[PDB]
């Protein structure tokens, strides 16, 4: 006879690329059995402005990775990675030139620009030359939606005709995940086989992979069609759990709790309607699950807000060959991922979570009617939307407006408000607290005001952040960003942003810029905006690998957390 | 074209038999969105004298399962199942009958006495014939141990010669899991399939199933080979680790601690010795491991305990074609699953862990060493063993003996005391806490007092406990069973006991009576022994399906807590 294993490189073992197969740009340095504590890594910039990544390494991760993680590699190259460590009471480095091979993008087709998606960097100030950020992107398979979940044959269909469809099945996409630095180089790749299959019919690997999000441990969970995942840095998986059998089509969001468990955010499969019919619903269940992956509770949001509720919903565009075009509902829309009222259809599109832990609740973010804190109790605490549509006894739970005096500021019914920078959101995304004790939210604005505007380019985004004083039943909007920079800067999905205390930054990724642009490669723009004066400290932008190809979020990722 | 789903067979929807596939006698009464509480379910006894089977059912698991799940049903049966719920205040009831399979058993051959293993029922005291019994046996595939690690060859092989093996992975065998009832029927099964595939030969379905223990939730864990589960009653694989990448091997036990973490017994693969040769290191190793599977602490015993420590070793009988030769220790013995000293050997063969929360040790069982005590600063607090052997500084560390009053007891090297019903143990199972605050251990009682016996027949085996006193360093034995039942109650190897509080009974199964009678089954002895009285509440023998085929463990298992 047989054949040796590789020898030791240095003063440890030996030095193994890609250990669990699932990260290219990572490798192991193997402890042959070594003791050693005080662990640091270094991988060298690449060039003259080459950007250097460096960071400790504690027992845990060296106990469980039987080794020294080394993260933040490039692509075919030969790496320059110090490691530094204490052993015996005496200081110890070795230096290892760490051989790596090339990225792949395993779906392409004509539509494919190149395989690998474009970055351009557009402003990094001093200071901030470190950051690294995870993006969460996809890329076409070449069949697109090829599968249906087969739903219940209704009242009024032909008496031949066959079954029909139900739920979010086709909402299923290849992952092309990476970390960029801020010379555009990508430091970091998840193999798109970890989770994803698009050419076998084996639906445990298909989906859109989502919701990336970080736990205690430095480690992320995801969601992936009818799983929910954890995984580390060095690509192991290290949870993978089928959804509970009365759920189904997980997507958006998932978030680890201070107690343990997963926030997900799912749809219900054999919903009972009302009239009897059996559907799977959209986008309008949260589910707390614990490691177990069992069901710790259940939030049924048909029961909680009004499905009916069709104010925003009427004033969407379609696009999101058919854009302007102002959605127009129809009473018999066959059940399906369709806007349009009642459960089993996409009446909510919840798409962010937030757990609330001073209160046991969680906050939602539904593109399709507002943000909403709802109780352990299953009872909506407040409603963060314009006014319309909303039916007592929900109306009595509207916040009021209000200036940095707390003086009512006067809004109509569709959110325009007078004489006032406050606005509502329209289609938001990640409702989040920040650690400024604020609720931060991408108001994406499609349907802004509750209508489509005179012409398409008429549409912007913003970051926005509100203060919220849930005695009084009051918001203040506290902080905004964007809607000056126009359609350049409109994304109408997806998108994020988080408040970044270390150096009091908002950073943001619009996700779907330019999306309509037929033809053309669709933006995601990483930002950080400095919370104080609203200068760009970070642009950087990430272009489709195929036309018309939304991006979903990114995450700014810190080295120093990721190794616990 | 389709086909419809099952209809709803009364008030609520479907009763689907097996829903996860791996319990053929479980079942889920599907909620089809009905709201409910109260649950209560009932199976009834089949015939005459049939057990009935009855349990609440809590939220957790209604909204798990999206149903009512049904335990404890009868093989190619027309069960009996009544469903009792509130719904909308109102008291609500339904009967159903629930039709089952047959078990199989899927490891058979010419050595198969049958396809299933025999129960003896032979003594159930009034009040104890609701009990319920998780058999932990095995069953021999067609051909044996089929694979070995492969190791690194060592200073004086033959220069010709192809590698050696390592580590223990022939420790491998079909698994054969049930529910016994005080009738001697069946009433639960997990299908061999669910962990295991002997005909195939992918290492992540091979091993030896053991170490099935309740968890916090009602739920269990287990080991099999390089993989460590959880799973419920409906048979539902809630969990499903691969051992971090230094370890291998994992057996005997696992329990889950307050803290949410899991304890294993594995060995450590690439563990490279002094001499510099590399071996998989054979039942020696402690993990704790948390539910994302990363490592969150280790204990190394060969650098704890002494693995030159030959004094119990050197007494032990081979057997466990060669039975009552007394263990022949050489000193090129090579690198295996084989008794012997050092790493690489079988020299601890710790079989058992137990979590004390107090101070946050653990207390290990080595089957070839002793019993000891463990800190979380992986420095030994206490040995319970006989002196011989040890030397300074572990020898500070035994225990020594003491009677009521607290009086020394005068012992010799070998454990055989004066004038006293103390002993110690001898290749013991299971040191278990107790609710009482004790120690209990099964002492199998193989190479008593550090030797062989003049004849085979004169062994025996106990159910002991002890009471500890780690100021003082001091054990008293207060309560002991067996010795008088001679070679018909002798278990060499595996086994356990465990006090039960509710009854005040100490639960026993002795797993290995009669292994050495060549070409009979060999029997599992399930025994309630009255705490006070030491009369005989229980007795039940489950007979191997194939000759000298032992059993592991068995579990006394409580409906009630199985769905919380
Ligand atoms: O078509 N998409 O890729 C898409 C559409 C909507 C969407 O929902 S959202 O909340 O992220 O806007 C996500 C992805
Ligand atoms: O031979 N066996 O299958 C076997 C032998 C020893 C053994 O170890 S013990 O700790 O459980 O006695 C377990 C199983």
């Amino acid at each position: 006879a047989g054949f040796k294993p590789a020898p030791p490189a240095g003063q440890l073992g030996a030095v193994i690329v890609d250990p669990y197969g699932n990260a290219p740009l990572t490798a192991l340095v193997d402890l042959d059995s070594h003791v050693i504590s005080d662990v640091k890594v270094t991988v060298h910039g690449k060039g003259e402005k080459g950007v250097e990544i460096s960071y400790p390494v504690g027992q845990e991760s060296l106990k469980t990775y039987d080794g020294v993680p080394i993260f933040g590699l490039y692509q075919k190259f030969a790496n320059k990675v110090t490691v530094e460590w204490k052993e015996n009471g005496k200081v110890m480095k070795d230096d290892y030139v760490v051989h790596t091979s090339a990225i792949v993008n395993n779906y392409m087709d004509n539509r494919s620009i190149s395989d690998l998606q474009q970055t351009k960097v557009i402003k990094v100030a001093p200071g901030f030359e470190d950051r690294l950020y995870l993006v969460n992107t996809h890329t076409f398979t070449a069949q697109g939606s090829d599968l249906h979940w087969h739903g219940e044959k209704d009242k009024n269909a032909g008496i031949l005709d066959a079954g029909p469809a139900t739920g979010a099945l086709p909402f299923d996409i290849a992952p092309f995940t990476f970390i960029v630095d801020t010379e555009g180089e990508y430091r970091w790749w998840l193999d798109q086989d970890t989770f994803y299959d698009g050419r076998d019919r084996d639906i445990n690997k298909r989906g859109y992979l989502m919701g990336i999000r970080e736990t205690p441990r430095g480690t992320f969970t995801a969601v992936q069609g009818q799983h929910w995942y954890e995984f580390d840095m060095m690509g192991q998986v290290l949870e993978d759990h089928k959804l509970p059998r009365g759920f189904a089509d997980a997507t958006h969001e998932s978030i680890e709790t201070p107690n343990g468990t997963v926030l997900l955010r799912v749809g219900k499969s054999n919903y009972r309607r009302d009239d009897g019919v059996h559907v799977t619903t959209i986008r309008d269940h949260i589910l707390e699950v614990d490691k177990s992956g069992r069901v710790v509770d259940v939030w049924d949001l048909t029961k909680i807000l009004d499905p009916k509720r069709d104010a925003l919903l009427g004033a969407l565009d379609a696009g999101a060959a058919h854009a302007g075009q102002q959605a127009k509902l129809e009473p018999d829309t066959p059940f399906g991922d369709a806007l349009g009222v009642g459960p089993g259809r996409n009446w909510a599109h919840v798409n962010s979570i937030a757990y609330d832990a001073k209160d046991d609740s969680i906050i939602l973010s539904s593109r399709h009617q507002g943000v909403v804190k709802i109780g352990r109790d299953k009872q909506v605490k407040w409603i963060l939307a314009p006014s319309k549509g909303w039916e007592k006894p929900l109306a009595s739970k509207l916040l009021k407006p209000v200036d940095a005096n707390g003086k009512p500021i006067t809004c109509n019914e569709n959110g325009l408000c007078e004489n006032s920078d406050f606005d509502f959101t329209y289609t938001q995304n990640t409702a989040w607290i920040s650690s400024k004790g604020t609720l931060t939210i991408f108001d994406n604005g499609d349907g802004r005001h509750l209508e489509q505007p005179a012409l398409p380019t008429m549409k912007y985004s913003r970051f926005v952040e509100y203060k919220i004083d849930e005695k009084k039943g009051t918001v203040q909007q506290v902080w905004e960003y964007g809607k000056e920079r126009g359609y350049d800067f409109y994304s109408p999905i997806t998108s994020i942003i988080e408040y970044q205390a270390d150096r009091n930054t908002m950073f943001g990724f619009g996700g779907s810029i330019h999306l309509f642009d037929v033809g053309q490669p669709t933006v995601g723009k990483l930002n950080e905006i400095d919370y104080k004066t609203k200068e760009v400290k970070v642009e950087i932008d990430v272009l489709s690998d195929k036309p018309n190809q939304t991006h979903y979020r990114a995450l700014l990722v810190r080295p120093q957390q990721m190794f616990k």
